[PDB]
DNA sequence: TCCTCCATCCAGTCTATTAGCT
DNA sequence: TAGCTAATAGACTGGATGGAGG
């Protein structure tokens, strides 16, 4: 016989697979004939080898063992001699009678018969020997007494204690060993045939499905065919025209998006479309989405030179995959079904987004509906409203519209012709990502399907970048869909912009990319009108989206957002809160908190996330009004305290839209601020410091020092060894630099250095002096003491080289062995209630919240000692009324939006009293005797702290020093005394504790700070005394009053 | 130009508890 | 079973980085 094309295709693909490997699999249905291709592949090794060749064909059935038998010889084109090993001597026969040399389970018969087939004059070409599982020892017994090894060996059947013998050579010697069957998947599931280190990879499959159609969530091998794909284009880029023409292509994407792309990252778009092309072809199945799509076909065109060029689609791999999606989409709201599962299933695992809740996108288009009524006495269906969608992600601010609509027209205020002409020529919106793109054009084009029309208003786009530059093509005719939008005056902008205001650093992949022209509006706008000169936050993606629209919007108009919230009340959106107001007329901010960087009641009162697992900022729903009026006013409401993610969604199905919510008519202040507003009165009050006749002439901030797991621990030695470990590897990048000479830069030298966390913690500050030639010396001098956390002080490698900033601790604390006070104290804009706490010691700068202020009580100088502030009474009474209850309660606004302000109070001298005692207390914190009920219960000394906790949630009686130490009876009224939102108590459970820098792996461990065995419950049983103390002393200062 | 240094807000990820499994 | 793994609920960090002023 002539063996089929897919047989010859198999028997390729296996040579091809055994020239490098020794097991491979071999899957076909039981229709095409497995068995005769197996010779057909048997002959092939048997050419190459020029000897006698031996095969080992194994099968479990006796009817199997006498149907391949027979079936070889009459298929075989070349010399072939037979051996049956069974205990039925009729098993070896066909008319016919011992084919072979006859059927035997005697290992010393079957020893000698290879004997004999050596003795003879002339050798056949290949030797096969056909047994069963069963009696397969024989082998065994046989190679053992004297028989070759097998060239070859055969599993059949392959789905299967002796049947599992064949895998190790221990049990029978041979080379290679393929596995044939046609199902390896036993029916919960008992057998799989998945390698096991034995089976091996497969290098041919046939689905029953394909058969029929070639007329006769596990998957990781997207990426094998990727690579293949991504790999092959690199090494032909190489002065081949291809070159020319996807540099080309290449180009044209930079164009549509962003220069960000290149031959990798082009290259990898276009493996993304080669894989679900298929699938959404299958997904069609009757009209096809791709031939009319123009991505789809710019990219279903490029791939024909590369086409053209000898590479081909490397997915024959990928094909039960794509049988099971036109299996799954065969015939059939039911198909928006598999819309969902097919995203779920393979996209979300197939190459890694956030899905907006419908609560929420339901919520504006009422509220933008309704403003549009309202307002304007126009409506969303008007001829001349026009309606983008700038970020479309997978199009579902455009999905739940047309469904509005469709609301609309079935109360009847609406024509399905009105609605016809918006799907058409009214709405507009785009995407960034390749996949997000194609998923959001068919949401809406199978959700119009509703009442087959392609959505002609959808682009491919960074609508950063579409304002920035005006300045050969491909994806041609997707700008023009973009080109013919810009000219629209867009009366209602719509969606979920993104947001990011960074990374963390040695992601270098990540960082905001850089849009010039929006920039320079950002920075003439919300930065100008900031009193901050710190306005990170002002260049976030949401903030540069609300600057975007806010221009691209028309003086005619609306928006409408879900965003970060964090401007409402910010420091450094102090300018942008000025614009809003001047920018629009009517502006409702829903405020709907779920802030969870917040910690302790804060975070209990900001309660659920909105987009849960997406995101942990502060989320807010901002709708923008444009029109032309000499009327300014803006409408706020908090969605309020400890509500559940379900409970603010519950509000969101209940009130559909704007008109529904107490809205508060806020009257922005002199700094700008909307909410928590300052007391005026307040600035009579003297000032701490940087102004005239102030109390303190310099303040610091809290140490940062970029890269704490290296530069800062509990043990001094562990310092002194990490810091030596990343200075040795980075003066080594800085020798290759060396060597490497070039022009190099602040952010361009990431190109030629390590990036692994495990060896430096690159800075901004750090890379700068990479781009030049720095090196350092490590100064074990220059480990020295500092509060880390409050009642926390680790050891600390205190360098302007590898510290990112020292801020002014070398004038507080020159060296050391230095001498200073400072009070520390909460700074500009921390949620948390305001708090202080005084330091013997360098403070970093969260050691109260998130940023840390600090008043040194004296200053030094290089060239002396110097009094910051006029004396040890003045300092004591300012820590004293920092204290106060009622100061805090009464301007908790002006304490968190600014530094304080002291004011002169009636019986002063009694706040330096207790301001001189709390100091006393909090400096000898870590000694203090302990409180009256308190039991301390020591099984062994064991002192020795893996991690302190309470026996069960909020029970404050007791901690869990150790498995051998607890402690009792402790006054639950201790927690009342609060350093940021945590209690001092709380602390302690929290920083004593061994944890290590998954980053980095180093490893931080408290018992090695102290030398003393007892300093850590020694620690804690004081700050419990220290906690009852303070509070004993906060009752204690006198009623708050005004004028000494 | 580039460096020094002030200033401020961050589109989840880890651990702990409870319920299952052979 | 003894003591794991899986499902579910709870808790909440260190640092990047624009721009004034050299």
């Amino acid at each position: 016989k002539k063996l089929r094309d897919y047989q010859q295709t198999a028997k390729e693909n296996a040579l091809a697979h055994f020239k490098e490997n020794d097991r491979g699999q071999l899957i076909m249905a039981p229709g095409t004939g497995k068995t005769f291709t197996s010779l057909k592949i048997s002959e092939a090794l048997s050419k190459d080898k020029n000897g006698p060749f031996k095969v080992l064909y194994l099968v479990p059935s006796i009817q199997l063992l006498t149907q391949t038998l027979r079936g070889w010889n009459n298929d075989t084109e070349l010399t072939i001699t037979s051996m049956a090993v069974t205990s039925d001597r009729d098993a070896s026969r066909g008319k016919a009678s011992d084919i072979g040399y006859p059927a035997t389970t005697s290992s010393k018969k079957i020893l000698q018969n290879w004997h004999d087939f050596e003795s003879l004059p002339k050798q056949t070409d290949m030797l096969v020997v056909f047994s069963t599982y069963q009696s397969i020892e024989v082998i065994g017994e046989a190679q053992k007494e004297g028989f070759p090894e097998f060239d070859f060996i055969i599993s059949d059947e392959a789905h299967r204690s002796a049947f599992s013998k064949v895998h190790s050579n221990n049990n029978v010697k041979g080379l290679k060993r393929m596995y044939q069957t046609a199902t390896p998947k036993i029916y919960i599931l008992l057998s799989s045939m998945d390698d096991e280190s034995k089976y091996g990879e497969v290098f041919f499959r046939m689905g029953f499905g394909q058969a029929v159609s070639r007329d006769i969530n596990w998957s990781k091998d997207v990426a094998k065919i990727a690579e293949r794909q991504i790999n092959w284009i690199k090494n032909k880029l190489s002065k081949d025209p291809i070159s020319l023409e996807f540099k080309k292509f290449v180009s044209s994407l930079q164009h549509n998006i962003n220069d960000s792309i290149d031959e990798k990252q082009a290259a990898e778009m276009l493996s993304q479309h080669l894989i679900t092309k298929p699938i959404f072809e299958a997904l069609f199945s009757e009209y096809s989405f791709v031939n009319q799509n123009p991505v789809s076909q710019a990219m279903e065109s490029i791939v024909s030179e590369l086409e053209k060029a000898g590479f081909a689609k490397e997915q024959e791999n990928l094909e039960p995959l794509y049988e099971s999606v036109r299996m799954r989409a065969e015939g059939i709201e039911d198909k928006q079904k598999i819309i969902v599962t097919l995203y779920d299933k393979f996209f979300k695992t197939a190459f890694k987004i956030v899905f907006t809740p419908i609560e929420v996108v339901d919520f504006i288009v009422h509220s933008v509906d309704d403003v549009l009524k309202k307002h304007f006495g126009k409506s969303l269906a008007s001829k001349d409203v026009h309606i983008l969608d700038p970020f479309t992600g997978t199009g579902t601010f455009i999905v739940r519209t047309l469904t509005y609509l469709k609301e609309q027209m079935d109360a009847g205020e609406i024509s399905l012709s009105d609605i016809t002409r918006k799907f058409m020529k009214e709405l507009h919106a785009n995407e960034i990502v390749l996949l997000s793109y194609y998923i959001a054009a068919i949401n809406i084009e199978a959700t119009f399907d509703e009442i087959y029309v392609p959505f002609e208003g959808i682009v491919l786009t960074d609508t950063f970048e579409s304002t920035e530059t005006e300045e050969d093509d491909y994806f041609g005719t997707n700008d023009e869909r973009l080109k013919r939008q810009q000219e629209v005056p867009i009366t209602a902008i719509i969606g979920n912009p993104p947001y990011s205001k960074g990374q963390s650093n040695e992601n270098d992949n990540n960082k905001n990319i850089e849009y010039p022209r929006l920039f320079k509006s950002i920075a003439d706008s919300y930065v100008k009108n900031s009193k901050t000169t710190s306005v990170l936050g002002m260049y976030d993606s949401y903030v540069l989206s609300i600057r975007w629209a806010s221009n691209r919007l028309n003086d005619k108009g609306v928006i409408g957002f879900v965003s970060n919230g964090s401007y409402i009340d910010s420091q450094s959106a102090d300018g942008l809160r000025k614009s809003l107001f001047k920018e629009f007329n009517h502006l409702y901010i829903f405020n709907l908190r779920g802030d969870q960087r917040t910690q302790g009641e804060t975070s209990r009162k900001e309660g659920g996330k909105i987009f849960g697992s997406g995101s942990r900022t502060s989320i807010a729903i901002s709708i923008l009004v444009k029109d032309d009026s000499d009327n300014h006013e803006v409408h706020y409401h908090d969605i309020g305290d400890y509500l559940t993610r379900d409970d603010k969604l519950d509000i969101l199905r209940d009130k559909e839209s704007i008109l529904n919510i107490d809205w508060e008519n806020i009257s922005p202040d002199e700094n700008n601020d909307w909410i928590n507003q300052r007391d005026q009165n307040y600035l009579n009050y003297r000032p701490l410091a940087d102004e005239n006749g102030s109390i303190f002439s310099v303040k610091d901030i809290g140490i940062v020092t970029n890269r704490d797991a290296w530069v800062s621990n509990f043990s001094k030695i562990n310092v002194s060894d990490n810091v030596q470990i990343m200075i040795k590897n980075y003066n080594l990048e800085v020798d290759r630099l060396e060597n490497i000479d070039v022009k190099l830069n602040d952010k361009t030298v990431v190109d030629y250095v390590t990036n692994d966390e495990r060896k430096i913690s690159w800075s901004r500050s750090l890379k700068q002096r990479a781009a030049r030639r720095e090196k350092t010396q490590f100064s074990h001098s220059d480990i020295m003491l500092a509060m880390y956390r409050p009642f926390t002080k680790k050891y600390l490698y205190r360098n302007r080289f590898l510290n990112e900033n020292v801020r002014k601790t070398y004038q507080t604390f020159p060296d050391k062995n230095s001498k200073n006070l400072l009070i520390n104290i909460s700074g500009q804009g921390d949620k948390a209630d305001f708090a202080t706490l005084i330091s013997e010691y360098l403070s970093d700068m969260h050691v109260i919240g998130g940023q840390a202020r600090n008043l040194p009580r004296f200053t030094y100088e290089t060239d002396g000692r110097t009094d910051n502030i006029v004396s040890d009474d003045e300092f004591y009474y300012v820590y004293g009324v920092l204290h106060s209850s009622a100061y805090r309660k009464r301007y908790a606004n002006d304490l968190k939006k600014d530094l304080p302000r002291i004011p002169l109070l009636k019986n002063k001298d009694k706040y330096v009293e207790i301001g001189r005692k709390l100091s006393d207390l909090h400096l000898n914190y870590e000694n203090q005797p302990i409180w009256d009920g308190i039991e301390v219960e020591i099984s062994q000394p064991d002192y020795r702290v893996k991690k302190m906790k309470h026996p069960k949630k909020g029970v404050l009686d007791t901690i869990i020093y150790n498995e051998s130490i607890t402690i009792k009876n402790i006054p639950e009224r201790a927690y009342e005394y609060v350093v940021n939102g945590r209690p001092a108590i709380e602390w302690i459970i929290d920083q004593y504790q061994v944890k290590t820098d998954k980053k980095s792996g180093i490893t931080d461990d408290p018992n090695e700070f102290s030398d003393n065995p007892k300093y850590i419950l020694n620690l804690l049983l004081s700050v419990i005394t220290v906690s009852m103390r303070t509070l004993e002393l906060i009752e204690e200062l006198p009623e708050f009053e005004i004028q000494e």
